[PDB]
């Protein structure tokens, strides 16, 4: 009951490359890429912020183009409610391990009973905030990584592209009776973030820029990094990245003539970048993840005193870019004691226990959006605490606040 996700890449793309929406949601900070390295997709990419709003990202490499549809239908369909179970024990038990090792048995139970025929390599990260600092943990098993750029311009790397001796240790069904012991040669991680951290997520890359971090052996095992010496510290990774495969591809693809003629490599290069958000961004991401959750909820009860949610909806869909209207009107529906339905029936939408505890949620992501350099400049000396109980008078007006709104997107 939730719409969490902002951009993804789906089993297609368009000629030769597909590259993004710039989510405007994000705020410029959510990018992917994908192109063919040689005529279709089978990788998928996904990221996303919580109800909580915390930041995650979802790098996935299908086997076989025959099926490659239940691959993503199983990620959109189970996988994806998984995630909030995972930043909150991550943020409720300390330890990180655990969880990660039953998420990826949950996950294996649930790809089996579901759709056991998906074979895929997958890799993510997800944010977590338990003390004032940001953690991030995840895991990733296959021909996939992640990597993460941080504020002094190091390419510090997260979750490696694991090498079983020449074998890609995966989700098949091969491997899901070696569960236990996929994870002590995969790699998983929980690594403090800064504010600024670029996180960034690839799927296949030529061998000649991966370099070996560590081979070992179970009863070989190579687990390998991307090679940061030709990365430079000045200008973002994700942008610099694709200025080498391109350099480096016309570099193969020259290597590739004197053969005679064609030869065969390459595989399907997905890359998702992500940007760890601010402690302001979070907040009216968390605002955003009621606006889009209370809507759809009454609007197919009703449709099997309902005039004002569907101009009530019109009106969020003006000014839901806007985090702080868009966080007034809420209060409205709440006070609005002639509405009692309408008011009472989205917490049992939403499984909230009392109507109150909302209220409270209210007004401190109010709050704190004064905090907001934006609404400082917009509201002076201005006595705040009444004008929102001003401002709950005004939207009561069902029966024109545009102009008069106006004055607080004035941007």
């Amino acid at each position: 009951m939730r719409s969490i996700i902002t951009q993804i890449c789906n089993g297609v793309l368009h000629g030769q490359s597909y590259q993004s929406g710039s989510n405007d949601l994000d705020k410029g900070n959510s990018e992917i890429f994908a192109s063919s390295l040689f005529k279709d997709s089978d990788d998928k990419i996904v990221i996303g912020y919580t109800k909580d709003g915390m930041a995650f990202q979802i790098v996935v490499d299908g086997f076989y183009g025959c099926e490659r549809q239940a691959v993503f239908s199983f990620i959109d369909n189970y996988v994806l409610p998984l995630i909030d179970n995972f930043s909150l024990d991550l943020t409720r038990y300390p330890d990180s391990k655990k969880v990660t090792e039953s998420l990826i048995h949950t996950i294996y139970s649930l790809r089996s009973k579901h759709a056991p025929l998906a074979e895929f390599t997958m890799s993510l990260c997800v944010t977590y905030q338990k003390d004032e600092q940001l953690f991030c943990a995840g895991f990733g098993i296959g021909d996939t990584g992640i990597a993460i750029k941080r504020n002094e311009g190091t390419i510090e790397q997260l979750v490696c592209h694991t090498e079983v001796d020449g074998f890609k240790d995966a989700f098949d069904n091969y491997s899901s009776a070696n569960i236990d012991l996929v994870i002590e040669r995969n790699s998983v991680f929980n690594t403090k973030v800064m504010p600024g951290d670029e996180l960034v997520g690839y799927t296949y890359v030529p061998p000649m820029l991966e370099m070996t971090e560590k081979e070992f052996e179970v009863e070989i095992v190579r687990h390998l990094n991307l090679d940061p010496g030709n990365f430079d510290d000045k200008d973002p990774l994700f942008s610099q990245l694709l200025q080498v495969v391109k350099s480096k591809q016309k570099q193969l693809v020259e290597q590739a003539k004197e053969t005679g003629q064609i030869q065969r490599f390459g595989d399907d290069f997905t890359v998702g970048r992500l940007v760890i958000p601010d402690q302001l961004l979070i907040n009216q991401l968390r605002i955003h993840a009621l606006s889009i959750g209370v809507s759809d909820g009454l609007l197919s009860y009703i449709k099997n005193n309902i005039e004002k949610a569907t101009l009530y909806k019109n009106l969020i869909a003006k000014y839901q870019n806007n985090h702080f209207i868009s966080l007034i009107i809420l209060s409205a529906l709440v006070s609005d004691s002639k509405t009692p339905l309408m008011t009472q029936y989205l917490v049992g939408y939403l499984d909230f226990p009392s109507k109150a505890l909302l209220a409270n949620k209210i007004t401190e992501l109010l709050l704190k959006e004064l905090e907001n350099p934006d609404m400082r400049e917009i509201l002076g000396s201005r006595l705040a605490t009444d004008v929102i109980e001003e401002l709950e008078t005004k939207i009561i007006r069902y029966i024109d606040i545009h102009s008069t709104l106006n004055l607080w997107t004035a941007d």
